[PDB]
């Protein structure tokens, strides 16, 4: 309940936040099917964050959890692909961590609208 502009505005700033936590950038395109053949063996729905700007801008994104999930996606999938003594599954916990922060605070913003 409440008007849809100020709420994409809202999303487009967190999202913009995020990326900004992931400072290497290697969530920011889809992870490149060309160089890792098989990474669909037990990734069900790749995600990242160009992929959720298409989405927010074509009006996915109508509540804060489904904005929330595919976040989520991007660590989760990192995590499960990728070893625990790697840079990318140490990068996606530390997004975890940053990020979370980052949804806490633009969820409170939410609610007050
Ligand atoms: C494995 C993984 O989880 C990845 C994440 C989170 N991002 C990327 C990524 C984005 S762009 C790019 N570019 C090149 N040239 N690999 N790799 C990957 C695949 C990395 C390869 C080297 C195993």
């Amino acid at each position: 309940e409440m008007q849809l502009t100020p709420f994409l505005i809202l999303l487009r700033k967190t999202l913009e936040q995020l990326q900004e936590k992931d400072t290497g950038n290697i969530f920011s395109e889809p992870v490149p099917l060309s160089e890792v053949p098989d990474y669909l063996d037990h990734i069900k729905k790749p995600m990242d964050f160009f992929t959720m700007k298409q989405n927010l801008e074509a009006y996915r994104y109508l509540n804060f959890d489904d904005f929330e999930e595919d976040f989520n996606l991007i660590v989760s999938n990192c995590l499960k692909y990728n070893a625990k003594d790697t840079i990318f599954y140490r990068a996606a916990v530390r997004l975890r961590e940053q990020g979370g922060a980052v949804l806490r605070q633009a969820r409170r913003q939410a609610e007050k609208m």
